[PDB]
RNA sequence: GGAUCGAUCGAUCGAUCGAUCGAUCC
């Protein structure tokens, strides 16, 4: 490849010894950008030294693109180049890899952990630092922690030979920003956070970039939702009695939660029964039998009306038989399980009225015009160009597989080839699509390739390599500037479209607003770079320290934990899971239960996805051994040569045994109780 | 099992928490 004009223009600032924060829209060819930066900083050094250049990749898969790149583009001078990730430290030494390499394109958490631990004391060891999407330095980004240590190194007066920043992205961002001046304050921040005084874009070379960067045209598509539902009126009344049914076990139902209007279908609801859900778990009775069977009940009937609020949200956004076939699943999930009376008599109710569901599913003259209009819009636009391709965006990884099963069950649209993309989802649930079918999906998207159109998530954001499309589309679909600019950045053909389909005035004025917010981004960049490089590096050093100084003010000690011997019960059933005095912690982050007595509280199902995240092994899943629970407590691991089940608190309640409150817990950061390390013994 | 980011919603007094969804990593 030839070293075009433009991207020349924005590697000069980075061959000169100074950090750099070099953005250019997507298409441009950062990667070889970042290629030849590598390229001649590996040659500056005389006969003696050499550089230990770092690429930091977040993704794996992009992780993987950019090792493979590095590899066929410098393994023919002379430089080793290798890649660390989560399945490459498991015991090799980090510290070996990075001393007999010259390029390392690892992760940023493995950089954080060695960092952490015992590896790597200082940053000094390499000589430059590549950030690939460096706009991720946010809050707690492993970016920022690894810049936190770079400024803790260099303002701690000890400094030695740090390296240089060489951070790339396509959208810096402005946050929470309403003006111009917040806008310039935020990218002051960021630039302080990694250290540059340089912003490189492209302005001379302005004419060749648009030639491949071809940015495309948006257009809103607010349209009416549907009147004539008949749908949401037989859910509504089960939801009622469902509600009337749970006021009988808990009379004070409507003074659990301080939400006055709540509306059948939207997320208040939710949050109403979420706050039920969590106020009817530390319900306590002095009979240790009924308050259980009261509790369960309260469970099952709080669970029914999130599954009736979920299927309501469904059909809002999807077809009627979509919302019918989610809820039916659901009951043959429940059926599948224990079946107890309440939900006999729950599913005995719905079965009441699954015919007429059905019957009005059936109907056609309420179909959602939101569908409609998306089937004119595809339909028009695959008439003007047949070799069109489509990325339609949907916000729900449960609406993808609607919007699939419309696109096929519609003989309007047949030319169309679904290619649906998720992601991996949850690392302890049976859902997403893991690596290889992500790959193997995205290299069947093609002009010519067996699928035209993919409904994905918002894992098609960040860094990904995806067909050059036109045919954008955003079905409900809002997010901040960074991710407008990266959604765009998609469509870079020549001639595309932005499609932007919803049912809500508020997402056409969040689209104004982030476009607005774009142009105050462009203008606070422009702006900023005509400053002079010693003020500039004068207010990030400022910056830096009063950033630092506040990092080194909210240092919270330990408070004294509370040395009372508790219990912590399962949040579904109300029965004595185990004591916090057997409660052994790993690593300080995994929390093990030893003893006889809880290896009979629990039983093991075989896993759907076991991988190993530091040392461990995820061998099985444990659930509760109740009756009919099935309430998930954990997981089993092998952390040496012993299989262990590590529990989490999210699903346990906590009675004290002398006061006798009970209290919920999401996190175990939030849990101070007497931890005891983990020993091999015993 | 844990950590992190983004979007939306709710409580309290522009700020702090809580909830839902998506995605990333160990
Ligand atoms: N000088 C060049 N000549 C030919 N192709 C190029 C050149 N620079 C970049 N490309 C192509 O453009 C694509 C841009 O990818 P990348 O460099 O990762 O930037 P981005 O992250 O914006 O896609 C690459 O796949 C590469 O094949
Ligand atoms: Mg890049
Ligand atoms: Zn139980």
């Amino acid at each position: 490849f030839k070293p075009r004009n433009y991207q020349l223009e924005l590697a000069l600032p980075a061959m000169k010894g100074k950090n750099t924060i070099i953005c250019a829209p997507t298409g441009c060819g950062k990667t070889f950008v970042s290629l030849l930066i590598c390229e001649h900083h590996l040659k500056k050094f005389p006969q003696g030294q050499k550089g230990k250049v770092v690429f930091f990749a977040n993704q794996i898969p992009v992780y993987e693109q950019q090792k493979s790149v590095f590899s066929k583009y410098f393994e023919r001078h002379g430089y080793r180049v290798t890649g660390i990730s989560g399945a490459t430290a498991e015991n090799v030494p980090v510290e070996q890899i990075v001393e007999n390499n010259d390029i390392i394109i690892l992760t940023p958490q493995i950089l954080v952990n060695n960092l952490k631990k015992g590896t790597i004391p200082s940053l000094s060891i390499f000589t430059l630092m590549i950030f690939d999407e460096c706009h991720n330095t946010s809050k707690q980004h492993p970016y920022n922690m690894i810049m936190f240590n770079y400024l803790d190194q260099k303002l701690g007066g000890s400094s030695g030979p740090l390296p240089q920043v060489i951070g790339l992205t396509a959208s810096v961002g402005v946050g929470d920003a309403k003006n111009t001046d917040e806008a310039l304050d935020y990218i002051c921040k960021l630039c302080a956070s990694l250290d540059a005084s340089v912003i490189a874009t492209v302005k001379h070379n302005l004419e060749e970039l648009e030639q491949v960067v071809y940015k495309p045209q948006k257009f809103f598509r607010k349209v009416e939702s549907r009147i004539s539902d008949k749908f949401k009126y037989i859910i509504a009344q089960l939801m009622r009695d469902t509600e009337s049914l749970a006021k009988r076990i808990c009379k004070d139902l409507e003074n659990l939660s301080q939400i006055q209007n709540r509306e059948f279908g939207t997320q208040k609801y939710e949050q109403w029964i979420v706050t039920v859900q969590k106020a009817c778990m530390v319900f306590q009775m002095p009979d240790k039998d009924e308050e259980s069977r009261i509790c369960k009940a309260l469970f099952l009937y709080t669970s029914h009306l999130r599954k009736y609020n979920d299927a309501l949200i469904i059909s809002e956004h999807a077809r009627m038989k979509d919302a019918l076939d989610y809820l039916k699943d659901f009951f043959s999930n429940v059926r599948a399980a224990g079946f107890d009376e309440i939900e006999q008599d729950l599913t005995q109710r719905f079965e009441e009225k699954l015919q007429e569901l059905e019957s009005v599913s059936r109907d056609p003259s309420n179909e959602n015009p939101k569908l409609e209009d998306l089937c004119f819009i595809l339909q028009e636009e695959y008439h003007l160009n047949p070799e069109t391709i489509t990325i339609l965006f949907v916000k729900t990884r449960a609406l993808v597989d609607a919007l699939k099963n419309w696109i096929e069950g519609n003989p309007k649209l047949s030319f169309l080839k679904p290619g649906i993309l998720t992601g991996r989802g949850k690392t302890n649930q049976n859902t997403g699509m893991t690596l290889p079918a992500q790959k193997c999906i995205l290299d069947a998207f093609k002009a010519s390739g067996d699928h035209n159109i993919l409904i994905a998530t918002s894992v098609a954001d960040e860094g990904i390599d995806i067909a050059q499309c036109n045919l954008v589309i955003l079905y409900e679909y809002v997010g901040n500037v960074i991710k407008m600019i990266q959604t765009r950045g998609r469509g870079r053909a020549r001639g595309s479209k932005c499609f932007l389909l919803t049912s809500n005035a508020g997402v056409i004025e969040k689209e104004q607003i982030n476009m607005y917010k774009e142009k105050m981004m462009n203008d606070s960049i422009l702006r900023l770079q005509t400053w002079d490089e010693a003020v500039f590096r004068e207010k990030i050093l400022h910056i830096q320290t009063h950033e630092k100084f506040i990092r080194d003010s909210q240092e919270k000690p330990k408070p004294v934990p509370d040395k009372e011997n508790k219990k912590l019960l399962c949040r579904k059933c109300k029965a004595l899971a185990c004591y916090t005095a057997d409660v052994r912690v790993i690593e300080e982050c995994h929390y093990t239960v030893l003893g006889d007595a809880f290896k009979e509280c629990f039983v093991s199902r075989p896993h759907p996805k076991p991988k190993q995240f530091s040392s461990f092994e995820k061998r099985a899943k444990i659930f509760c051994a109740r009756q009919n629970c099935s309430h998930d407590w954990g997981i089993h691991v092998k952390y040496k040569t012993f299989e262990i089940p590590v529990i989490k608190i999210e699903s346990f309640v906590v009675e004290d045994i002398a006061t006798g409150v009970q209290t919920l817990y999401s996190k175990w950061k939030d849990f101070h109780f007497e931890k005891i390390p983990f020993d091999p013994a015993e």
